[PDB]
């Protein structure tokens, strides 16, 4: 069974320019907007997922991430969690219902490494556009843009990854899949964290600079999606990071680009089938 | 987190000959052999599997499976299962650790449909061909026969899938993901279970006798592989049920062969991701008619 | 050089019902349309091709192919084709330029095996959609409907295909790249020629009746996309005659549908590179 | 029909050590070793091609290719291009029969970018061991290192490519496909050259330094064999130039990668089909 914390939910990031954020997510990547509320943020979620978001545009005065959250199993893991993350010794906020559109209230905190991370049980299911009795072979928004399945993780660059560690697998529930070692002595430089069997649902990166925002990665259907998400990059005109490759890390097969405020994104696919049970998997500093 | 039951851990086939069974499956199929016991049967597992085995073959008159273990968590997680299985209702039986080559102690048990299934927490593991420290993404392994990534499943047919069906989600921590309406006086005709986030670890069609296996599956990288393992099997002279196809009942892109003693196995990639709080889809009896694990056909 | 015979040029099919054969045609097969005349035919055009047409669609009270163009590399050639083939024996019709829209005048001849075959060397170049300078590697076209990439050749069914491999090799300039035998006593059932370095241009298969059409073929760029073929097909309830599969005889990975009168097509990709100076590969008849 | 030029034929290439070049291209290229003669070099060709050979290695000092040679239709027309060539102020010379192994006389002749080209019309054919009654669905020679399917082209950096490019379409029967643009001045700072349907059998790049070679091409069945060579080549520790990607011009999702002697080589894949009734495609020097 999948319990505890089942997947990312939502990312909400931050666009130097509203219009240009909108267009670039709606049409290039091919996100589904699925809602706009008075506080200006629109909410956007992959088209095969089935809840209401899973990414939320905001205008402001800089790029990079206000914060991630994962959707839980149900309200009584919910409170479980909240419960357990305080007994750790971290101090819970908890977000009312509605605050976001279609969603419950949710338990937010602060990690070491300074990011901004939220836990929520409810979240409107408006379901993938495709019937619920004898689902169509195939569908039109499956080609909208780079239109990706899920929002698969995020690489978040933060100070204290040890204390991010332990408060993820020993508290949330995730376990350590891949790491890079310390040049030496000691500790992890990079981590690579799953709370099912996905290589990973969110990695963290040593850095001094506090909260930053490396990337929010999307999954895609196979190495030829990936190579067209690229195509689909340049006909846009999108600044990309670094072309179609392999990932050592992770095995996988992506491309990093840029929003048009600077955030970095992926889209990628591949990569094996770890479990709770699985040892991690290393790689010295000089090959990261 | 992936708790309680984890994913399938084996399954015991029935090969009407020992020899041609091993050939097949290690140069065709392309699993990995890891072992021999006493009792003769031979052990196999996907290339990118880390645990000892997957796949165990036993000579025998008949074809057919033995019975399909998962994986459970861990030995306190396991105690815990065992006594709820009794505490519905279900007699258990429990094999001593050892019984099986590099296996702890599991918990079998007989389902309404007749399967045995049996549930266990250790198993030796011996990786996956590939260093641990700064690993390839594969090995020569990954092009050894068709060299499938896993055991995904198996679909089993038999008489009471209702009742199944409440065993797997109320006692073993499985959810409904799909299932194939009864013709019209509602009932379900088949049932496609996950333990996890795929879109099913074990799937049942309703069926008058008891015991019989479906096929066994194995996952590929990719539609490509796919592509690939069909040319493998018509080089081998294997005997293809359906070939190379957009499945349906499941958005799989499969190819049904067939073992040389009779045993249907499955090579596919592709599918959604579905989670438990997911309400499960349906199929309607006559476009499952159509399908590909139709009893006729 | 590619030289004489260049390429099929165009295929003209008899469909039960006009409108419903355009609508299928530039919506499930996705060919682009580029004109309709007065004698009430529509012309399309796959989207990367360049020529104004090379599928033609005729209403009649039945099915099947009037006939099968090739284009050649000049006037010069045309005219000389044309003597080649009268000095062979075949009695020549010449069809006035302007006919057929965009097309200059075209040389048809019967074969042996009832099909009408014909050469033409002009034909407005309309485009691939995409621009002359600086052009991207697709766009939009490509994604409506199955959208194949060139008409790629068609298998004929007729008698007399050893004067039918004759003519083709002896006075068109092709060669033959694979063959089926016949059942023991060997002659050939089969047959597939080339005039370029494609595993073949068009293809024969001994059968009593004449100018029967087996299909007319379309290329796809990957086995991804004869995948996506294949639920674009389902999705639209098209009549599939064989499923995505290997074929022997070519090693293409195809599909063979059917269109709404009953024109068979294909869709598919792969086979290998041969040349001229080839010798030709070999089934037997049970094999086959 | 494939009358004149052919293909490409074959490349001799340098190395600095020869045992390590016979591995590299032996077992991580994945060619097929057919032969080694009296000089010291060794033969290769790709395992789906026919001919004895495509690819020649010798050991020397440098590090650049010796000479190219094209396969041309029969002897007639080999006497027919080499008068042609004379005809034109190029002086030919007449490599005897058997100097290289398996070919016949060949016509070599040096282009105004100081580079060697040669002209055959006879090769031994080998085959692609495989069958030539109902060959085998596949070979284990298919997945031995990269294994390409053909020699498909080579690039080649020289001075006065105005010069090289009229005596290939005007005297090889060759044809421009695409071109870059210089910034002003109009003139072509590259050029892509077919002499079949193919994108191109060769290409020029406008280079002070002359008869120097950038890189020699092997083709690939998919975009997913191209990132299978990305991996093998990662494996074997080999060092890539640039990582898998999409080109623009030619449309060739591609990887460079370099030889264990410093020589540019190339596994791709993708591509349109011109013919030479097409007119090229042309790039400004802002995308080059
Ligand atoms: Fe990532
Ligand atoms: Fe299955
Ligand atoms: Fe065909
Ligand atoms: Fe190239």
């Amino acid at each position: 069974a999948m319990t505890g914390v089942l997947r990312p939910g939502h990312a909400q990031v931050r666009v130097l320019n509203l219009e240009e954020g909108i267009h670039f997510y709606r049409n290039v990547l091919g996100l589904v907007e699925t809602g706009r509320d008075d506080q200006g943020r629109v909410y956007f979620k992959c088209w095969d997922e089935r809840d209401h978001s899973c990414y939320i545009i905001r205008e402001a005065d800089t790029a990079g991430i206000d914060f991630f959250g994962f959707k839980v199993l149900d309200k009584a893991t919910l409170e479980k969690l909240d419960a357990d993350l305080q007994a750790y010794g971290l101090t819970t906020t908890r977000i009312p219902a509605g605050e976001m559109l279609e969603t419950g209230e949710r338990v937010r905190f602060e990690l070491p490494s300074g990011h901004l991370i939220e836990l929520y049980a409810e979240k409107t299911c408006v379901g993938n556009g495709i019937s619920e009795v004898n689902p169509a072979p195939w569908n039109a928004q499956r080609e909208h843009g780079i239109a990706p399945i899920q929002l698969d993780h995020c690489l978040l660059y933060g100070p204290n990854i040890a204390e991010v560690q332990k408060i993820f697998t020993e508290v949330l529930g995730f376990y350590l899949v891949e790491r890079v070692l310390s040049p030496d002595g000691d500790s992890d430089m990079g981590i690579w964290l799953s709370c099912s069997h996905k290589v990973h649902d969110i990695a963290f990166v040593e850095y001094p600079e506090k909260g930053k925002l490396h990337h929010c990665s999307f999954l895609l259907e196979s190495w030829e999606q990936v190579l067209r998400a690229g195509d689909i990059m340049s006909m846009n005109e999108v600044n990309v990071d670094i072309g179609p490759t392999r990932h050592g890390v992770t095995r996988g097969c992506t491309i990093y680009a840029w929003d048009p405020s600077g955030n970095r994104f992926e889209t990628f696919m591949g990569g094996y089938h770890p479990y709770p049970d699985y040892e991690p998997l290393s790689w010295t500093y000089d090959n990261f």
